[PDB]
DNA sequence: TTGAATCCTTCCCCC
DNA sequence: GGGGGAAGGATTC
């Protein structure tokens, strides 16, 4: 049939510091946001191995992260340089295969199905390509290889990081059933939880309760997608993505009501959200707002034709004064999301 | 100084 | 009953 080939950069942001500053290698680097809440406020984006190493991910706070490891560098997140060294990684990969798909700043998908005969031919074209990326642009990234998507990816998962790994048939039947559920694309927690206490623990005992006892418990599509992984009948084809929506959420000093306090806020989001759209006109508008009890809160409104600075701005407003009126709660995050392009 | 994509469940129109 | 679709959430990476 088809073979598929994943490709995923190794601690991505953390790893375009350290070419961009190559003296950072081998020493621990935290990618931070950090945001004015007060001193050290914010979340880690991501970390290198080291850092790694002693508990530093991406998501502790970046105190308790400095409580670890006092001396590692900590660096601010600059997106924008990020996105460009991705999409020139982005194109070296497009000479392998125009069947591509690209699933984030840092993970795509190739069906080199075409290109390739034979497994084994496959795992030369995986050395081919990391090495391409590496003398091209000084990245480290992990293959994955298999029949598809979900496997290519899971293959990634087993041999991060700047490792290359193939699964055969015989690998994926042997994981339908050992291999845990919960380490397969797309089962959070929360669906890792419901799928607990109702008997599935592995791929494989999806075939032993009823279609709609799960279709009720965790939606019918991650039901059918999950019983064909289990049956064998997924085979998602590779296909080539659009960004369907374009934001921009920023934290404010305080947490706080007064609809002149926030705006501001509110518009600096705008203000980049409408930088990043560069020259495409939205339809439908969005305003999420982060309570202060970190719960999310969105209110929005479609237009039967763009969207332009002036209106997003009017627009804006009132859909907050919306957000307070059937809200309780302080902001602490707002923010817009611009989507439904013309 | 941090996204963004699916999917879902609900609601409202109207043939 | 069923096709449409907009909306405010739920979930995942
Ligand atoms: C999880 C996470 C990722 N990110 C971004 C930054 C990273 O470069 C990229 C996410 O990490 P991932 O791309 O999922 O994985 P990684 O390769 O960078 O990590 P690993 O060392 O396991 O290989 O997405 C955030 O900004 N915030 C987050 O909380
Ligand atoms: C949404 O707000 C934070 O900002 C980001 C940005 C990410 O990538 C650019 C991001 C990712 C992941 C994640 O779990 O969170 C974020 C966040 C935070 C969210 O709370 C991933 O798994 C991949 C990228
Ligand atoms: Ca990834
Ligand atoms: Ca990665
Ligand atoms: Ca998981």
């Amino acid at each position: 049939h088809m073979i598929v080939l994943f490709v995923d950069f190794d601690y991505f942001y953390a790893q375009v510091e350290e070419v961009l500053n190559p003296s950072l290698k081998g020493k621990p680097v935290v990618v931070c946001v950090f945001s004015g809440r007060f001193e050290d406020s914010g979340a880690v984006a991501t970390a290198n191995y080291e850092a790694r190493k002693f508990g530093v991910k991406a998501g502790i706070p970046i105190v308790e992260a400095k409580k670890i490891l006092p001396n590692a560098v900590y660096l601010p997140m600059r997106k924008e340089v990020y996105q460009q060294v991705s999409s020139r990684i982005m194109n070296l990969l497009r000479e392998y295969s125009e069947k591509i798909e690209i699933a984030s700043i840092d993970e795509a998908y190739l069906d080199i199905s075409d290109k390739v005969r034979d497994y084994r031919e496959a795992y030369n074209l995986g050395l081919e390509i990391k090495n391409k990326i590496l003398e091209k642009e000084k990245i480290t990234v992990t293959v994955g290889i298999s029949k598809n998507k979900v496997f290519a990816k899971i293959a990634a998962d087993m041999a991060k990081p700047n490792g290359i790994k193939v699964i055969d048939d015989e690998e994926v039947k042997r994981l339908i059933r050992e291999l845990d559920i919960a380490d397969v694309p797309g089962i959070g927690n929360i669906t890792a939880e419901k799928l607990k206490k109702l008997g599935i623990n592995k791929l494989v005992d999806t075939l032993s309760i009823e279609f709609d006892k799960l279709k009720g418990m965790i939606g019918e599509a991650k039901a059918k997608y999950l019983i064909s992984l289990a049956r064998d009948e997924y085979n998602e084809p590779i296909r080539t993505r659009v960004r369907k929506s374009i934001g921009r959420i920023v934290t404010m000093k305080r947490n706080s009501r007064n609809l002149e306090e926030i705006k501001p806020y509110l518009f600096r989001a705008i203000e980049e959200s409408y930088y990043k759209l560069d020259k495409r006109i939205p339809k439908a508008i969005h305003v999420v707002a982060v309570t202060e009890d970190l719960d999310i809160v969105s209110r929005g409104r479609t237009f039967p034709h763009g969207i332009s600075k002036e209106t997003a701005y009017s627009e804006s407003v009132k859909l907050l004064q919306k957000i307070l009126e059937e809200d309780e709660r302080k902001i602490r995050r707002i923010g817009v999301r611009f989507s439904k392009f013309i």
